[PDB]
């Protein structure tokens, strides 16, 4: 099964690490535990955003490129990202934008931090259809001592 998962400001844009203008230190636990013992996949631009390989995870690099780096696993498609991942009942997308859009129309479910707060960015989830789409699962928060901004969390599963 293939998943998508994210963190989105006011209107589907996606942003940096070091850009992360907000402070969410709840939406990491969130993140890591629905990635843990599980593989993820992602571009190259968020390979160097990160800088290390995740830890506890398989990472593989989806990327035309060849790779740079041994700690990881590279890819050059869709189609191979997939089949490196062998058999496993879940598969973590964790961007970026171009890696969103070429997975959702295989993914099954999705995992969606809402946060907010408006912000200028480049890049975008892709408009996904609601209609297609059925909510699982809701929980917001209001900001906190840690949490910079109000946020919530939401599963959607494919109809
Ligand atoms: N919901 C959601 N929130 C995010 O921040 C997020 N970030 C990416 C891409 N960027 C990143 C950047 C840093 C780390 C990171 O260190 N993760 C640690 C958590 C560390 C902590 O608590 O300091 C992990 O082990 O997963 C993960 C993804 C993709 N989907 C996301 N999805």
């Amino acid at each position: 099964m293939i998943s998508l998962i994210a963190a989105l400001a006011v209107d589907r844009v996606i942003g940096m690490e070091n850009a992360m203008p907000w402070n969410l230190p709840a939406d990491l636990a969130w993140f890591k535990r629905n990635t843990l013992d599980k593989p993820v996949i992602m571009g190259r631009h968020t390979w160097e955003s990160i800088g290390r390989p995740l830890p506890g995870r398989k990472n593989i690099i989806l990327s035309s490129q060849p790779g740079t780096d041994d700690r990881v696993t590279w890819v050059k498609s869709v189609d191979e990202a997939i089949a490196a991942c062998g058999d496993v009942p879940e598969i973590m997308v964790i961007g970026g934008g171009r890696v969103y859009e070429q997975f959702l129309p295989k993914a099954q479910k999705l995992y969606l931090t809402h946060i907010d707060a408006e912000v200028e960015g480049d890049t975008h989830f892709p408009d996904y259809e609601p209609d297609d789409w059925e909510s699982v699962f809701s929980e917001f928060h209001d900001a906190d001592a840690q949490n910079s901004h109000s946020y919530c969390f939401e599963i959607l599963e494919r109809r």
